[PDB]
C-alpha cells in the first residue's frame, strides 16, 4: 500500500509548466508533506515502486540528478566486479547500472513520436517500448548481484532496502552546478522536453518544480543517513579533487581490496578526458532511435567543480546563494 498523498499540481501552475515542459502531456505531481515532484506516470507506478523487492548484495546509487551518478555508477561497477574493462566496454552502463524509475519519464504521447521517427527498425522500436516498462521486471529475473540507479529520496525508497540493509552510495554536488547540468539535461533529453532558458529554469528549481526536488530535502535526508552502516555519502566536488582517495574509500566501503597499481588504472579510466569518449557510459544507445536532442552538450558534458557558466548571472548567484542560506542555516552541511 503506498503511503503517501499523490495530487496534481495547482491547476494554473501545472498549466504553465506543461507549455516549458513537452515530455509531459497529462501534468505534474506533487507527493506526501514534502511535496515530491514528478510527471503524471508516478501516479501510476508508485505501488509498484515502493514495493520493488531490494535484496541483501544490491548496491544502489542515490543522487538529486547531474549530482555525478554516471562517474559514480562505473566506478562502482568496476570496484565489484574485479576491474573487468573488458566487460565494463561492450556492456551499456544503462544494462549494467539499471535505472529504477526512468520509465516515469516516457508518457505515452511522448513515445509515439518516438516510434513514428523509428517506425522502420523492429529492433529500434522494441528498444523504445522496453523504456517504457519499469527495469524492476529484468531486475527480479536476474540471479546475479545487482547494481540500481535511483534519484528517489531516502523517503521514497522501496522500504526493503533498508530492511535488507542493502549498500547505498548517496553522492550530493552543490546547488549552482547541479541547476546548470540539470537545465542541460532538460534541453538534451526529449523525455524532459524544455524549451525555455535557464533563467525561467531556475526559477522552477527554485521553487521544487523540477523532478525529485526538493533538491534541500534530498541532500537533508541523504545526510541524515550518512551513519548507517550501509551508506556512504560523499560530494562530487570531493570525488573530483582526489580520484585515488574516493575510489580506495568506496572499495574500503563496499568489502574490496585494490592495489596502487589497479587504483592508478581507475584513474586514468574515470578521467573526464578518456570518459567522455567511453563508449558503454554514454547514452549511445538512447541517442540512436533520437531520444537524444543532438545539438545539445551531451551526457558526459565537463565534469568542473565551480567551472565557468555563461548561463549564471549575478542575480541568480544571490538567490542561490541567499535559498542556500534559508535551507542549510542550523545544519552542519558544508559543499567543499
Ligand atoms: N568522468 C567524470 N569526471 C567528472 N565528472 C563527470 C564524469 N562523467 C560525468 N561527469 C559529470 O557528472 C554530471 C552528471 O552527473 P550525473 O551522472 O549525476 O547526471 C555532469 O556534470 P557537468 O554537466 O557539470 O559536466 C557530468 O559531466
Ligand atoms: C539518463 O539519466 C537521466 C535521464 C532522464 C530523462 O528524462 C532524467 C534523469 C536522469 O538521471
Amino acid at each position: 500500500p503506498f503511503p503517501y498523498s499523490i495530487d496534481f499540481v495547482e491547476s494554473k501552475q501545472n498549466e504553465q509548466l506543461l507549455k516549458d515542459f513537452h515530455g509531459e502531456r497529462t501534468g505534474f505531481v506533487q507527493v506526501g508533506e514534502k511535496r515530491w515532484f514528478f510527471p503524471s506516470r508516478f501516479k501510476q507506478y508508485a505501488e509498484s515502486l515502493y514495493s520493488f523487492e531490494a535484496r541483501p548484495d544490491d548496491t544502489w546509487i542515490v543522487t538529486y540528478p547531474r549530482s555525478g551518478t554516471t562517474w559514480s555508477q562505473e566506478m562502482v561497477w568496476l570496484l565489484c566486479n574485479e576491474l573487468d574493462f573488458e566487460t565494463a566496454k561492450s556492456i551499456p552502463l544503462t544494462q549494467r547500472f539499471p535505472f529504477l524509475e526512468f520509465h516515469l519519464f516516457v508518457h505515452d504521447e511522448v513515445k509515439a513520436e518516438f516510434l513514428k521517427e523509428n517506425e522502420h527498425d523492429v529492433e529500434s522500436m522494441k528498444f523504445i517500448e522496453q523504456l517504457s516498462q519499469p527495469a524492476g521486471f529484468m531486475l527480479a529475473e536476474m540471479k546475479t548481484p545487482r547494481f540500481i540507479k535511483t534519484h528517489l529520496p531516502i523517503s521514497l525508497l522501496p522500504p526493503s532496502v533498508f530492511e535488507q540493509k542493502a549498500k547505498i552510495i548517496y553522492v550530493a554536488r552543490n546547488p549552482s552546478d547541479v541547476a546548470v547540468s540539470y537545465y542541460h539535461l532538460n534541453r538534451l533529453y526529449r523525455t524532459q522536453g524544455y524549451v525555455g532558458d535557464f533563467e525561467t529554469f531556475y526559477n522552477y528549481f527554485e521553487k521544487d518544480l523540477t523532478p525529485w526536488s526538493p533538491y534541500w530535502e534530498h541532500i537533508k535526508e541523504g545526510w541524515a543517513e550518512r551513519d548507517r552502516e550501509n551508506v556512504l555519502f560523499m560530494y562530487y566536488e570531493d570525488m573530483k579533487r582526489n580520484l585515488p582517495d574516493t575510489i580506495r574509500k568506496t572499495a574500503a566501503f563496499l568489502g574490496k581490496s585494490f592495489s596502487d597499481d589497479q587504483i592508478d588504472t581507475m584513474c586514468t579510466h574515470l578521467d573526464i578526458r578518456n570518459f567522455r569518449h567511453n563508449k558503454s557510459v554514454t547514452c549511445e544507445e538512447l541517442k540512436a532511435v533520437g531520444i537524444l536532442n543532438s545539438g545539445e552538450q551531451g551526457f558526459v558534458r565537463n565534469g568542473q567543480v565551480r567551472g565557468n557558466a555563461e548561463e549564471m548571472t549575478d542575480d541568480i548567484k544571490r538567490r542561490l546563494n541567499e535559498w542556500t542560506e534559508r535551507n542549510l542555516n542550523g545544519t552542519d552541511i558544508r559543499f567543499p
